[PDB]
DNA sequence: TGCATCCGTGAGTCGAGGGTAATAAGGTATTTGCTGGTAGAAGCTCAACGGACAATTTATAATGGCTCA
């Protein structure tokens, strides 16, 4: 069975989405445009099936669909970047 | 002109078992000839690496809706 992992930029933009509070400025720390965290969320949602926030007035909020997922990305690109840190460290 | 004398001929499809034997010497030395064995060519073959292209992703461009005070 071919294990289908999540895409390898939609978890850094629903990490930034929770932080930032807002969809427009989750797309500048991250050089992209906005309209390109809407194109993601539905890939991932593939495998999900939850919705991941829910609509606000001028405000993000936080659903229990999309929480369960939350509490297993923010630790992904913690140590994959520290694994970019230790073979550059120990290159030089 | 008569005499032995020699030389081919004398059917054919079919079946079953189907092949045997009187006998003969030992040396020497030299020479030839093959046969596996073991090393060289040589001849692949699987396993890693370098250099163009296209199905698939992504992000970039708008676009048009869903929301409170």
């Amino acid at each position: 069975m071919s294990k289908r992992l999540p895409p390898l930029n939609a978890l850094r933009v629903f990490d930034a989405a929770a932080r930032h509070l807002s969809f427009t400025r989750a797309a500048e720390e991250l050089f992209v445009t906005q309209a390109a965290v809407s194109h993601q969320i539905k890939s991932l949602e593939d495998f999900l099936g939850l919705k991941l926030f829910r609509r606000r007035n001028r405000s993000l909020l936080l659903t229990e669909e999309g929480q369960s997922y939350f509490l297993d990305i923010k630790e992904i690109f913690s140590q994959l970047t520290e694994a970019t840190r230790k073979l550059q460290a120990r290159s030089a």
